[PDB]
């Protein structure tokens, strides 16, 4: 079915106006919920408690916040700011018929933790709202994230191309 | 007794108007839950608590969502267009005066969960309301599911059948 | 003392009118809870929380479904219909002045839950209030379960008597 | 200090008029809970919140039940009847200048728990609230429980005194 | 007293319903484990940890599998099918007043275990949990094997009767 | 830094009017919790939720009671008399411009908890508020204990000083 | 990414008008919680909970308390004299543009909450609430803490200079 | 009964699509373990632990690592690329209405171990699970492996064939 | 260094109040476990995890008992009646500037067993904790047993001194 | 096959930035783990345990330490300056299209253990982690090591060359 | 490379505060573990499991106790006064730009053990656990000991000088 890794999350600012969403790396995991509200008491009738109702839209979303990169500045411009973000979750899984397929919406800020700890590392936990995801299928397949996410491995590197702890320096 | 996997849920939506109920597979779990309310206060008389009341009839599906799956489809018109669905509960014993065995209501999407974490793969909860669940017996085997669940497990492939990830392909 | 197997709950049906009271087997767990309320706040007299009040009294019963017995079928007319139950609760020790010991009420179906799981068996939690149980000498011993519950062992079956998965098959 | 074993708790019927209180064997745990009310609100002045009031004294008694004995029959008649009894939480220790010590009340049945599970054995839980227990010293001894618990170990019994299950038969 | 090779085990498969149970050859050893449970926690009294509480009754069954034989095939319908096997353990012994002396059981395969080793020949570890496995005398001899446990040897076979590794063959 | 035996507390009663204040032994934990409150509701402003309020200072206390001893017996007269205590908490390690360091306050006893269990020892929980605790330097060393908490070692008894379970009996 | 030791988070007084923000040792962990009110209710419109409203920033701060150290005596005066306290977070990584990186505000000891326990050592948690915390770049590296922070090891001390427990003494 | 060397195991990967299965000389031994879940508890009744249940298959193989062999090189794609295998287990001995005898499934790479030590040499351990194997009769003879399995050796080479450590060199 | 005979085990019995301590014969061996319990979690500072801590220290003993000897029947009154037992542990070497030379603490019996085998001796393991052994100079040689400890070895008894088994009997 | 002489392994610390990889001599063993993780439960379906996971990839290295060699040097600034290092395993046999053939990955000093023995030499085992090693061909053979490894054995030296303990000493 | 007894190991007390470290004769051998905590779960990202943590270091230390000598009487009074001891090991080698080459910190007794056999002589196992052990040149040689480790042997005691079982001794 579809995996962990195969469902994962962009957003896009409003403000930006750029071709582009950034994701941010190091997920934790993701909770959307989505309450559809239904019609209250049956009275002993015919069955006046499946009826249609509004629907309430949230989700959280928890990560590793890196030092720094574009979606979690992204995000502290989203919170700190005041701003609404637009919201695409689309799978890995390449669509048959359209390049990616994905669920959308405008989402906001309702709420941002951050954990600091003496094991691990740093861990925030932001929760939001939305008026309404609607899914579709996805066009910006954003090949360098989504198609491409590599383990960090390169081939070799021996006649030394000044490295470190990261997982491909070059030399200077 | 009735096994765990003895007890299986198929839905059919209203708008099909098809002969026939999709299922979905990779269930996690199934909880229907049934109150029936009652008199309040003996008032230290007779007996006052032990009347008759109305019953509120709700029930939760957790399962495990594949990319592109019928019951799934029909979950996600149900929810997402906002629709009720027929829901049908029937055990895989075959019934000896019927074909099997079901209890049977019109049900709502009260509610949805999607869950995708790190580990393990996409799971959602999804959450409804009944306006009375009724037992009957079931007339729709639907034998490619109920009366047929395999392991995937098939004799040889051995000359080379072009095959994949999935428990058989075929050359092309 | 009294051991958990010792205490037995058998449910006899008000409309049936028959001389037997059926017990369902593969019993879980029974929670018989009664509450007898006191008076409000001694206002610092002289004991204003001591006094007599009404009483409150529910129980719970867990158990695994069978595909069809005549308890479990009882308590299916019992929801589903819409009926109270007769109610006792007897020891399977005898009394030595009586044939058992019991308590009895008359009970009604409060809650009635259904688990379906991918491990295990199926499991019922039914739920029910009562206007008072009261403690007597049990009657009937219906000696086929309270007095009779064996393993299930069979000291030979050699020739083959056409056997099956249940503890004893004769031959057709 | 004092051990889990040293603090026991008997009881005496106000109806009774007997010159002994009985306790209960197999006894789980005690919680006795005793809430001394205080002022409320300090008002930032000079402690409007350190001030007397009110004590609310309740506690709970879990035990397992046996089939047939006097204290839990005295717990039978207090709940089931409905009276108040006598409370005495006395010392295993002897008391050097009295036969024993212990708090003392007039406690009543707020409510009464039955279990019974398929492993273990019953286990009944009762609670009580009372009306201001007091501390003193325990004047009856009554050397038969508190002052004698035994293991039901015996020297020998070799010649074959008709034994059984219990910790010593004798002949006939 | 009972010798290792005294103690044989024969199972009889419930589908076939024949009037005879295969025994597989070549044995290693069978462990046959049975745990009565008993009461928990003395709460230091009289003894509340000697008391009656359910039996907990598996085995394993060790053996090197031949390449095809009808208990070993038994035992593959057993797991890989999916029965419960009839599960009887007699001595070689002559029984003074029965045939054999037996203890007899419906049993599972609760686990089965295949080793292949570069040394040595195939074995098999077979596991089964049992609901009571209870004591009797064993009625068939089955003269076969239980009364008849040669060392392959035969007197002579001189005039050449078109022998092989077999420890008797005839001409043709 | 200040370690779990480091911090000791002390109680003093009002009414005693003694040159010293008995400290109880057989210590669990101690939990002091201060709560100090704050503006309610910035209004989106300039920072109204940042603003002075009153302090809530409660503490609870849980200890093993002994037999008799006196800071219980100051408890006993403390909660079951109906008076409030003052209240020490002081540090083992010597101050260097003080004899010690502590915390102060006059303390109310706002519940009290007694366990008995099967397992372990009795066990107190003492539950109090405090109308504003407040530090300073602990003049009172009180050497006995705070000063001198040994393991009861000592050197060697050894012609036999009429001992006995306490870690130091002379004879007679 | 951002490690558990990399942020690290240090207070300001607002009377001391010093030029340097005391940190205190021995953190165990920090929770900054920060919650952006959104629009209440959608009216099933076009989204009118996706709205902005206020926030609501409140932090928790965790540590043991050393015997005598002036960010804890701040948090001493902050909370005992009642005072709010200027609230710096920085991380450790070299800044590529300053010297430091920092989130920072004005806070307010909204409670304190201090453990003794009988093992480890004693534990304070610290509540407060903030009126609104800023990010920005951290000016004051203090290269004593964030800068240097040391196992406590030393390459020798071997002539023998007047050593303790403390990781490295000097001869008087 | 079944040798040692009797039963080997040969793997078809899926993305080949050969008419053919690679095996891999130099084995060591071969764990093939099948767990068949039961029921949980007997609730001291009829036997509700001899119940059925689902199936846990894995296995591990161990072998030792030729420089460049194929199902090596397929083992190695099958971790290393992340590709389940087809899984085929065979008897060497001809079967009588088959060409073997088998069991067959599609499996998976658990986990792989490279062993590398000073004395002996590389040893591969890899543990797979499966998800259901099956038996039937093998087709493929492949009688270059199964078959035919010499020890290298030849009847003679006595002009000179170009000769080097392997078994049989030929003249260039 | 010490010798495996030179650190020998002597117990005195708090009850006895007597001028000597009781060793048994034939020691098999005797472990002595002391377990002073750190800091936890550095947090990654300056070492939080070298502090100070409580201490556990529990000690095994083994021996072959000897049908009726005085610490034997001090061990068995120890454990059997339920007492404390004082601990001396000495060496055999004489003391320069003491006597000999001892750790010394009070004692319990945490757990004993006794192992009855067909081979060899009856073997006791005695397991107890103790509340912090000290170390001392040991005051009381008792020379019959530390300071003389020979091999049942005398010049000659040769004009029959009615002899036995021991290894020196004398006439009548 | 794949010789335990055969397969060596070699590492380039990031920091250095070197043409060349130091390896350690004296290699005692290596174990390279490398572990798949796979699908969470069928739930009795079509194999929902075969499916793909995340993969951890661990291995230890034993050697005997040398007095001052660079590999060990570079595994000393690893642990205790605290870096990544770069991770090469090779095989000695050459590559017929390479240099030589390898694995390589980025790894860490998850831990190191040195024992000091009174028989034998110094021994270290150091644990590491990695994530992910990738096969690929060793283009640097780093003749000197790989290439050459020689027993120490020199044809002769007999004018006496100022030889001592090493392999070959040359005058001064 | 490094010898079993090339590497030994000295402790220098913190409270002495002399020029030199005791070290103890009889060393059995010594095992230093260093453990490097390392990041959680990759995510299956790019490598969220290579990254830094702590380090736990712990050591053991086991040696045969010699009557008195000053290093064991160091670790007496480290252990059963509570204190910690300052940890070197050097190498006996000599260090060509140093006196000897070391390893160093500051370390505590986590535990000791002490076994007394009836063969052998007294062991010692003791436990301690270090804050980050340094690596360093050896500054004192100590050629009493590091230097000078002789077996005993002398060239001759031949005219008689006052000889006892020690390897030299002198007249009077």
């Amino acid at each position: 079915p579809i995996m962990g890794q195969d469902v994962k999350y962009l957003f896009q600012s409003i403000d930006a106006a750029t071709g582009s969403a950034p994701l941010f790396p190091a997920y934790q995991t993701d909770g959307s919920v989505s309450g559809e509200r239904e019609l209250f008491d049956e009275q002993t009738k015919n069955g006046r408690i499946l009826g249609p109702g509004s629907v309430a839209d949230s989700g959280e979303v928890t990560y590793y916040g890196k030092r720094g990169d574009a979606g979690q500045k992204a995000i502290e411009d989203a919170y700190q700011n005041g701003k609404q973000i637009k919201f695409w979750r689309v799978d890995t899984v390449k669509n048959e018929n359209d390049k990616y397929d994905a669920q959308f919406g405008f989402a906001y800020i309702e709420s941002r933790e951050y954990s600091d700890g003496v094991e691990g590392a740093v861990e925030i936990s932001i929760s939001l709202q939305v008026i309404g995801e609607l899914k579709n299928g996805e066009i910006d397949t954003l090949p360098e994230e989504i198609v491409n996410v590599s383990k960090g491995g390169y081939d070799f590197q021996q006649p030394g191309q000044t490295t470190g702890e990261a997982p491909g320096t070059v030399p200077a």
